[PDB]
């Protein structure tokens, strides 16, 4: 019944987006609403097992059984999902912000899945409410996380993001961690340029890690902000390699694999604004 893709010629995108925004977002809202039920036929029965309750930050934001990531051993559960990219079916893992009680699980996943790049698009605390544990070391001294030892080699705090490098050893690898630090507590970032430049930076590093497993992306719940980051990564790659861009199809594909991947119309609009602004700047 529903469209799975809405490709737009790059030179028609500005006017396409204007058409969507016309009349108080009349058509934009219609297109966005077509995505509403994507993926929603899937269950989350494993995440709901009593043994797993304490492992979910939010008891109503859970991975689908079909696409969840499994930890080795006899407690396999983590609140994390495999997500496709432009390039590969399991190009990302989306997860919640680790809890104090699940940070060892998070690091275990990072080790087992051969992760080399982690993207974080939440603060640990937002207006005094905890959103994510500070699940990495505070300084350069080593610490265990479960059966792994981790050392933070460097921490570089820049105006809109912070980049850390960790050395990890389990049963040695360098991991980079990209922490975007200007996402407002509510709504979308206040400029397009900030997130565009952050995504470009991360994508540069991912491209230099051709051996790596999935890129991990998280916010507090692993929901809209994470979906918006991944959708933007996918769409900007399209702008660099193709004559068409398919924001609708990117969001559709993400929603097939985890709930709330791009979760507000505002985020959907923001993705279109980013693409618009990239194309406008080109024409400089
Ligand atoms: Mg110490
Ligand atoms: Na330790
Ligand atoms: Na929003």
């Amino acid at each position: 019944n529903r469209k799975t893709s809405c490709p737009i010629k790059i030179n028609q995108f500005e006017g396409h987006f204007m058409k969507l925004q016309a009349d108080s977002n009349y058509l934009l809202s219609k297109e966005y609403e077509e995505l509403k039920d994507v993926g929603r036929n899937q269950s989350c029965d494993i995440a709901l097992l009593p043994e797993n309750r304490g492992k979910n930050r939010y008891n109503n934001i859970l991975p689908y059984d079909a696409t969840r990531v499994k930890l080795s051993g006899g407690s396999d559960y983590i609140n994390a999902s495999y997500i496709p990219g432009n390039n590969f079916r399991r190009e990302y893992i989306v997860t919640q912000g680790p809890l104090p009680g699940t940070k060892d699980d998070f690091w275990k996943m990072v080790w087992e899945q051969n992760v080399h790049n982690i993207v974080m698009v939440t603060q640990c605390v937002e207006k005094g409410r905890v959103k994510c544990d500070h699940y990495w070391p505070a300084d350069q001294d080593s610490l265990y996380y479960g059966d792994l030892i981790l050392q933070m080699l460097s921490e570089s705090v820049l105006p809109e993001w912070t980049i850390r490098e960790f050395k990890i050893c389990g049963e040695h690898r360098l991991i980079r961690h990209f922490h975007y630090t200007v996402w407002p507590d509510h709504g979308v970032p206040e400029t397009t340029q900030s997130l565009i430049q952050f995504v470009r930076t991360v994508r540069d590093y991912i491209n230099r890690s051709p051996g790596a497993g999935p890129t991990v992306v998280h916010c507090s719940a692993g929901v809209g902000r994470t979906g918006t980051f991944i959708a933007l990564d996918r769409i900007l790659q399209q702008l660099d390699s193709k004559d068409s861009v398919d924001i609708y199809g990117a969001v559709h594909d993400l929603r097939l694999h985890r709930v709330h991947m791009v979760q507000t119309e505002c985020q959907y609009v923001y993705l279109h604004q980013c693409v618009r602004d990239v194309l406008r700047a080109r024409k400089l």
